[PDB]
DNA sequence: AGAGTCATAGTTACTCCCGCCGTTTACCCGCGCTTG
DNA sequence: CAAGCGCGGGTAAACGGCGGGAGTAACTATGAC
RNA sequence: GUAGAUCAGCUGAUCCAAUUUCGCCGGCCGGCGAUGAAA
């Protein structure tokens, strides 16, 4: 009988008909269940505004009533008889009277600093004054990018191609000059602004130990001046901080030291048009250091308010989508009303008055001096713009607050205090007891509020007071996301007609099925639900842009991964589908670097030390991270942080990750705290091909040619390490997994040596690599003489002596001040612990005494002592042994990048034994 | 030295019906100011 | 001074929120084969 | 024909290879600056 009208399924009960409907049929539904509005219920927040409202009319007037409130309100939405009637309740006239109430009342620190003057301007001056070519060229210019500024590089690759701007200097300067150029008309705060906010240690001079205790990233670009980082760095911290108080007494930078470049940054992947970038300022490095001990300064003096969750010491991020999710998922969970306006300003930091900034500054109390300051470096500064290749014309701004300095964005938290001031006290959401009114991030603002009547007050409020500074709103992405409860019927409704201005102008009304990027996170209009995972296309753009397979490694290790995991960590994935994405990641990498399909899980996921590829796991990492970032919710002093952490959702949420956790993890030793580094270490080591790689973790310089060192060696060799190093060389015996119902033809060695056919077997025993194994030997044992050699000692390559024993050949002999070494060198399988394998061949040297003795005479030196015994040793696919790494450290003194690179010959030489025995396979 | 699709249970996000008391406001009833 | 209009008390008859109860379509993990 | 090689039908595509362009100091040859995305 029940059947549907659109899937057409006919449903054996009425229930499953509506259950079908709600998922199937999501839009349709939704309407049908937009509840009617006869008598609605008198939310507080109407009662508030009300209230008030009679209070000041009676104050202003002496009597009121509905007949002239009504005049009063216009949008109120309420009958005029509605109002009389709601006039007779006594609390009502009680709050009337309490708002009357209320309403009752050194020479050489000069001359290096000229000298990087005049270098800056004489490079200001001298700058003032086919498909295959196309691919060439983008090879090239993505090396040089990536060789110094990694984060630009990453982005370009992962997100588009082709330069990324592909707008050029045109649709630019005739886009963006004229609003940086126009001069804002803001009249400033009004006073009852300035006393609604109602509710001297900086400037000091700047001394050794805070400049020290203030960090600087140096993986910097430099600005227009051309002062690279380096010689910034390279300039002592007295001369620095003596300039820095010469600068403050004076009060201002040299004129060529405030010039930026200002260059754009797409907000969004695929940009439709000029606006969709951030003109962000690179102002010059000294200027940003300078900037940046006042901008710890003035957050250390003048904290923001509580609701301001930006640029402080906490991740606002995590704790603003956390608090938006538990507002949802409560809304829904107990049918309460709940309008969420998701606000932003555009062309945010270059929309605000200079005269408005200043005067405010001069209200809220900082110094006079420090408010001159600011005056005038904004008076007078001017900017330059230049895209791709293109010093343009030089620009003067009339709207302050310069993006990628670190004071603008604690100096336009002053703004964002004044309006997160002038909203009314009583609108928000209680959740769990808790009001909440506004998250605000940076720029974005997200209001909240119970009633349709106080959410409109609020948008007025923001409106006029940001138009007061200066501000505009932006009506492309502003959208007011809305729920009306229908009770008498439990159901959860959103609505669509847009209903709400923006001084006259409607916002867009988000629908249920809409979905909508909240600090770069998906947000559905139920709440977050999944992430669209665009992962497939991004794999495409690395795998196809022009890099090594190294790089390649990199980029997905270093900035695909944790770009998405924003997404995963605040969306709700289920591990399905995270198996899936890191099965994809596995097939991705594999094609990369050349792998077969039966190479053991782990070798991927393990971290670099255990001897692994790095990449991190998404199905173990993500339940780890949420984890993690979710522990301290309870304990954060935000209240309305630790009211959201009680949240059922944010339970549930971290109960199914604490589970997970469990499951991909081992608890550790030392701090008790469960890691999957460890997960992927056990496994790794237990599986049969990682066996001998039991010994990479005690020995961390064996790994460094995987992240560190990659730079220096090529693509090829690189893939050719991968697959010997993890043993995907397919021999017969590796080639035959689960094909071993051949005869023994199927396992001998080809070469006739009639033993098992084993990849270990071709390197190091088979007589045809005899010649292969021993050029090795001859080339890192040249190799670590060459560098003994550079630590200033004797060199004398095999010592042909005839013991009474017979014929034996050390590797080399030693002699400095008087005290020798007897270093041996030489290769081993991974199958037995490479400390007892070192100790055996160290006994047959230094355990004979006559050779010592004959070493010793040929030395020139008497005492036997000076000599001592050592070998350097090395399994074939490049794992130190942790005894030979410390003795060879510290007995005979060598720096640790000479260490480094013996793995790289070991693993060299035992790929090329490989290549040669094919190679002569005949 | 391998990389199971598939059967079944658990679960989540809903559904709908019935009934309960509390809440809101369209009528109704006046009084005070204005105009004929 | 009387009729009319705007300003004010009262009433009850439906809305509205929530409790209680009885199911299920569409995924999402494994326990075992 | 490709910087080189390879597979195709002088053109295309793949690679384990692949530093483009402008200005300069200079003698087709050497060197320099740009070809730098926030905090
Ligand atoms: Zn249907
Ligand atoms: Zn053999």
């Amino acid at each position: 009988g029940w059947t549907c009208q659109f899937c057409e399924r006919t449903f054996s009960t009425n229930r499953g008909l509506g259950v079908h409907k709600r998922r199937a049929h999501p839009v349709e539904t939704n309407t049908d269940a937009a509840p009617m509005m006869v008598k609605r219920r008198w939310h507080g927040e109407e009662i508030d505004l009300l209230a008030r409202t009679e209070a000041r009319l009676l104050a202003e007037r002496g009597q009121c009533s509905g007949g002239d409130l009504f005049g009063a309100l216009p949008g109120f939405g309420r009958t005029l008889e509605a109002i009389k009637g709601q006039r007779r309740r006594e609390p009502y006239r009680a709050l009337v009277q309490a708002h009357l109430a209320r309403f009752g009342s050194s020479p050489d620190a000069a001359r290096v600093l000229s000298e990087l003057l005049e270098g800056a301007g004489r490079r200001r001056a001298c700058r003032a004054m086919t498909s295959r070519q196309k691919r060439r060229a983008e090879y090239a210019r993505v090396q040089e990018l990536y060789k110094k500024c990694r984060s630009r590089a990453a982005a370009e690759v992962i997100d588009g191609a082709c330069g990324g701007v592909g707008h050029s200097l045109e649709e630019m300067e005739t886009y963006w000059r004229p609003i940086l150029e126009r001069v804002s008309d803001a009249p400033g705060p009004t006073p009852e602004a300035l006393h609604a906010l109602g509710r001297t240690q900086l400037w000091k001079p700047i001394s050794v130990e805070e400049i020290k205790a203030s960090r600087f990233d140096w993986r910097t670009s430099p600005g227009p001046d051309g002062i690279r980082s380096g010689q910034w760095r390279a300039v002592p911290v007295h001369l620095k901080a003596e300039m820095f108080n010469a600068w403050m007494a004076r009060g201002e930078i040299p004129e060529i030291l405030r010039q930026c470049r200002t260059v754009f940054v797409p907000k969004v992947e695929r940009p439709g048009g000029p606006g969709e970038y951030r003109p962000i300022s690179i102002a010059s490095i000294p200027l940003r250091h300078f900037h940046s001990i006042l901008a710890r300064r003035l957050l250390a003096c003048c904290p923001p308010d509580a609701r301001q969750r930006g640029f402080i010491c906490a991740d606002g991020t995590l704790e603003n989508s956390a608090v938006l999710d538990a507002v949802l998922g409560d809304s829904r969970k107990k049918l309460r009303e709940c309008h969420v306006a998701v606000l932003d300003f555009a062309k945010a930091f270059d929309t605000v008055s200079h005269e408005a900034l200043v005067e405010l500054l001069r209200l809220r109390g900082m110094p006079e001096q420090f408010c001159g300051y600011i005056a005038h470096l904004y008076d007078t500064a001017s900017t330059t713009l230049a895209v791709n290749n293109e010093m343009s014309s030089p620009v003067k701004v009339g709207r302050g607050v310069r993006q990628g300095d670190p004071l603008s964005p604690i100096l336009f938290n002053v703004v964002m205090d004044l309006i997160l001031a002038s909203l009314p006290e009583r609108v928000g959401y209680r959740l769990e007891m808790e009001l909440v009114s506004a998250l605000a991030y940076a720029y974005d603002l997200v209001l909240l509020a119970g009633s349709k009547v106080g959410m409109q007050e609020s948008i007025s409020a923001v409106d006029c007071v940001g138009r007061q500074m200066g501000l505009r709103l932006n009506c492309r992405k502003s959208a007011v996301l809305s729920m009306i409860p229908d009770g008498h019927r439990k159901k959860h409704h959103y609505l669509t007609e847009r209903t709400f201005n923006i001084g006259g102008k409607p916002l867009r009304q988000v629908s249920c099925v809409e979905r909508w990027r909240y600090l770069g996170v998906d947000f559905e209009a139920s709440g977050c639900v999944t992430l669209e995972h665009s992962i497939s296309s991004a794999l495409n753009n690395i795998s196809r842009a022009p890099l090594k397979p190294q790089q390649r490694l990199e980029i997905l290790r270093a900035h695909l991964i944790p770009r998405f995991q924003h997404g995963f960590v605040l969306g709700n994935i289920s591990d399905d589908r995270l198996r899936m994405l890191d099965v994809q990641i596995r097939k991705a990498v594999g094609q990369w670097l050349r792998l077969p399909a039966d190479v053991p899980k782990a070798y991927y996921h393990a971290a670099v030390q255990d001897g692994g590829l790095a990449i991190p796991s998404v199905r173990a990492t993500i339940p780890d991270l949420i984890v993690r970032r979710f522990g301290g919710l309870d304990s954060s002093p935000w209240s309305v942080a630790r009211a959201a952490a009680k949240s059922d959702k944010i339970r549930k949420k971290l109960r199914w990750a604490w589970k997970q956790l469990r499951r991909f993890s081992r608890v550790d030793s030392t701090t008790q705290r469960p890691s999957v580094r460890l997960f992927w270490r056990e496994h790794l080591h237990a599986s049969v091909d990682g066996r001998e790689l039991r010994e990479s973790t005690r020995t961390p310089t064996s790994t460094k040619w995987i992240r560190e060192r990659c730079a220096q060696i090529t693509g090829r060799d690189f893939v050719q390490f991968v697959h010997t190093h993890i043993n995907a060389l397919p021999s017969r015996i590796r080639g035959s997994r689960g094909r071993r119902g051949g005869g023994e033809s199927s396992l001998t060695c080809r070469a006739g040596c009639k033993v098992r056919e084993t990849t270990a077997h071709i390197l190091q025993q088979c007589h045809r690599t005899h010649g292969g194994r021993i050029l090795r030997h001859n080339k890192i044992v040249s190799f670590v003489a060459k560098a003994m050699e550079e630590n200033k000692w004797t060199v004398e390559l095999e010592p042909r002596l005839r013991t009474s024993v017979g014929l034996r050949k050390p590797a080399i002999i030693a002699s400095r001040d008087g005290v020798g070494v007897i270093v041996d060198v030489q290769v081993v399988s991974g199958q037995r612990s490479l400390d007892e394998l070192h100790r055996e061949k160290r006994n047959k040297y230094g355990n004979h005494g006559e050779l010592v003795e004959l070493v010793a005479g040929r030395l020139g030196l008497p005492k036997a002592e000076c000599v001592r015994a050592t070998s350097c040793t090395i399994s074939w696919r490049g794992v130190w042994s942790l005894t030979s790494y410390k003795e060879l450290r510290s007995i005979i003194g060598l720096r640790e990048p000479t260490l480094q690179i013996v793995p790289i010959l070991a693993l060299r030489g035992s790929h090329m034994n490989w290549t040669r025995f094919n190679q002569m396979t005949s």
